[PDB]
């Protein structure tokens, strides 16, 4: 029985009145990590081109109500990571019986972000068999004398308190009227008119002029007006239904009403088979010609829900994103599942100085630091995920595996494996980043990894201007609790542009190799952040729990909440936040003292000293 702040769900009626200051969840909600401009684009595979965008219809979270605001004890979860291959991701929830406005959870929205990736949340008018009404549709378009919609400003206020990109709004509820219809349409230019620019709001191709739910599975005269209506913007999007063999029809509509073909995703619905979904693709992404419009894929968290084991999940979602070859670069053209490197380019948020990975999925059996355990107890939480190589996976040369580990760590819960055999005096490469990163006096390589039959791990960097990945040995050394720590200046390529980040590796007499990469970054030194100032609060509904509020600092990239024990410390929780809610913490202070120590983490993971609180 959890008592702590949850994520965000609501029915017209509770939206109406909504407000951050009333609601003890409300800050709890809130990302901090904005949306990254400006990611960049590989060129790997000579198929994918950049004219189609993709869209995920992702339930994240496998239930829209009782999803802790931050995190939870729990290794499986959706931790996605394929973020790379999509242009705009929807958070997929609501049900008549939980609500029907649902924003996403703070923990994805970072995520997303982290990636470049606007994320959207849900307006799910349900289908009467699954309990939907006509009444909640009428409460949302309820429209003033102004004639402004109160309930598309408070969609608006939610976007913008929360800290994500807009809004899905699907209409599948029977038995709506002309007048309905027109009122939808009115409501969506409302919100064109008064969103921020950036916003973005997708229409799902359900209800046509008349009112009924007659999907069309093309952009057709029947549905066209819920995106544009001669000169009048309706919508930044529409999914098209699944129901489609070719999508030549709604790429010449789009033309001729002066839209973007690519602002229509032709919807594909994978929930139930995945990879075994049969698609006519050449439908879509016809042979010699742009592709007709862009991508829609429904429920790819099919990959989530039909494992049971983190290890399968990730199989799953290599296999779906890049496809049975397990090489973004080398697609098979002829299989019923391409893989989507087959027709997007992977794109990259390593954009900027400094980049630092240490390959946390957002989830793990254990939480270490510097490469030892101090949480035994299995976590999710999506805001600690990293950025994850853009290619899964590219290498040259031995007979090595890449995957993910969940058994070695050095920062969180995860590390890449990098294993197989490798026989002496061959070498092996694996490409794992694209990048744009200006180095200056002063940035240096670093990279942690354990080595099991002794092989060294050298760095690979490729630069503007240049085709190949330049290899090197690690200049200075440093062991951390089991773990090597190399350090590589790279004041000799002032002025220079990293475009690639890679290993590389030689096979000594055992002919053998197996790597846990913990660590990887491009920059320079930078200080400690001042040890947060912490406040200590009540969380209302939670007499028994309280909250940590501290005030915002610039360069951390996370907060650690450590509790003394007569074990030594325990890691009780992290945050990417402002605050944290800790249970159980009032009801052991009876019994014993509570000493807690708060740690700011920089983005270079140069931690601060710990703030000491007492909770007596």
């Amino acid at each position: 029985t959890y008592n702590g702040p949850l994520s965000s769900h609501w029915f017209p009626e509770e939206l109406a009145q909504w407000e951050p200051d009333s609601d003890p969840d409300a800050p709890f909600n809130r990302s901090h990590v904005p949306l990254e401009p400006g990611r960049v684009a590989d060129r790997v595979n000579a198929n994918a081109d950049t004219d189609a965008h993709l869209v995920s219809l992702s339930a994240l979270n496998r239930h829209t109500s009782g999803v802790p605001s931050q995190g939870a004890p729990v290794f499986y979860e959706n931790t996605f990571s394929y973020w790379h291959y999509t242009d705009l991701m929807v958070y997929w929830a609501g049900s008549a019986g939980e609500g029907i406005i649902v924003p996403p959870s703070a923990d994805v929205i970072d995520a997303s972000h982290r990636n470049g990736v606007p994320i959207l949340g849900n307006v799910f008018f349900p289908p009467t068999v699954y309990g939907g009404q006509l009444e909640w549709l009428e409460q949302m378009l309820e429209q003033e004398e102004d004639g402004s919609f109160p309930l598309a400003d408070k969609l608006l206020e939610v976007a913008d308190y929360y800290g994500f990109d807009g809004w899905f709004i699907n209409q599948q509820t029977e038995g709506a009227d002309e007048g309905t219809a027109e009122a939808m349409q009115a409501f969506l230019v409302y919100l064109q008119e008064q969103k921020p620019e950036g916003m973005h709001i997708m229409w799902y191709d359900s209800m046509i002029d008349t009112g009924a739910i007659a999907w069309q599975n093309h952009l057709t005269d029947r549905n066209k007006m819920y995106l544009q209506n001669g000169s009048t913007r309706v919508a930044d999007s529409m999914f098209l239904n699944f129901w489609w063999r070719d999508q030549r029809q709604s790429n010449e509509l789009a033309q001729a009403l002066g839209r973007s073909p690519y602002d229509l995703y032709a919807g594909v619905d994978v929930e139930a088979r995945g990879t075994s979904t049969p698609v006519q693709w050449e439908g879509l992404f016809p042979e010699g010609e742009k592709a007709h419009t862009s991508l829609g894929l429904y429920r790819p968290d099919w990959a989530f829900q039909s494992s049971e084991t983190m290890e399968a999940f990730y199989e799953k979602e290599l296999q779906f994103w890049v496809g049975s070859t397990g090489n973004p670069a080398e697609t098979d053209g002829q299989s019923n599942w391409p893989g989507m490197a087959h027709w997007f380019p992977a794109k990259s948020t390593a954009t900027s100085v400094p980049f630092v990975t240490h390959f946390n999925t957002g989830s793990g059996a254990q939480f270490s630091a510097e490469g030892k355990t101090v949480s035994e107890q299995e976590w999710n939480n999506r805001s600690l995920q990293d950025v994850l190589p853009t290619w899964r996976w590219i290498q040259h040369g031995g007979d090595l595996e890449a995957t993910f580990s969940w058994e070695e760590a050095f920062e969180g819960g995860s590390s890449l494996q990098w294993h197989g055999s490798l026989a002496e005096g061959e070498h092996a490469q694996i490409e794992l980043y694209q990048t744009e990163l200006p180095i200056s006096e002063g940035t240096s390589l670093t990279w942690t990894f354990k080595s099991e039959h002794g092989n060294d791990l050298n760095v690979g960097f490729r630069l503007d201007g240049e085709e190949d990945f330049r290899y090197v040995e690690g200049e200075q050394r440093e062991s951390i609790n089991g773990w090597t720590q190399w350090t590589l200046p790279l004041d000799a390529f002032a002025g220079q542009t990293i475009t690639g980040l890679a290993f590389a590796a030689e096979g000594n007499e055992t002919g053998l190799a197996e790597f846990y990469i913990g660590q990887l970054a491009v920059g320079a030194d930078s200080e400690k952040p001042a040890a947060p100032n912490v406040n200590v609060r009540q969380y209302d509904p939670d007499p028994s729990g309280i909250q940590l509020v501290w005030e915002k600092q610039s360069n951390v990239h996370h907060y650690r909440v450590y509790k003394e024990t007569k074990h030594g410390k325990e890691l009780i929780g992290t945050s990417a936040g402002d605050r944290i809610y800790l249970e159980g913490l009032v009801e052991e202070s009876k019994q014993n003292d509570v000493r807690l120590h708060i740690e700011a983490l920089s983005e270079t993971f140069v931690p601060s000293d710990a703030r000491m609180i007492d909770i007596k």
